[PDB]
């Protein structure tokens, strides 16, 4: 997982409104989210990964072991059961709640971190660059 480690800043986003709307996020939160450029920090300490997402709007932090389920409260206030694994060199984060699922997939492509978010028919792509 070592190539994912570091500090990353958002530089491009496509279809995030569609993804938020699919999750039921209200229009006022979508407004602010469309103008926010988060910083994501990924760190490791032995087998424990910590993923921080910082912005002027909301901040989140989770710590987990790969392949072990954990409880997570998301930035939009869903209480989900999560698991993160490495699949084909990608970091795959699966969230389940109320019979629903969403995936947050991170892959490294030409030095950039590409985050693909899928829920329902909505697919959002967010591109991060390393700081
Ligand atoms: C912590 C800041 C995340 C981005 C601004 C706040 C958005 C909150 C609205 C819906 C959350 C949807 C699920 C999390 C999206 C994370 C996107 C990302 O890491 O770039």
């Amino acid at each position: 997982v070592d190539a994912f480690l570091g500090t990353w800043k958002l530089v491009d986003s496509k279809n995030f409104d569609d993804y938020m709307k699919s999750l039921g996020v209200g229009f006022a939160t979508r407004q602010v989210a469309s103008m926010t450029k988060p910083t994501t920090i990924i760190e490791k300490n032995g087998d424990i990964l910590t993923l921080k997402t910082h912005s002027t709007f909301k901040n989140t932090e989770i710590s987990f072991k790969l392949g072990v389920e954990f409880d997570e409260t998301t930035a939009d206030d869903r209480k989900v059961k999560s698991i993160v694994t490495l699949d084909g060199g990608k970091l795959v984060h699966l969230q389940k709640w109320d019979g629903q699922e969403t995936t947050l997939v991170r892959e490294l492509i030409d030095g950039k971190l590409i985050l693909t978010l899928t829920h329902g028919t909505a697919v959002c792509t967010r591109t991060y660059e390393k700081e």
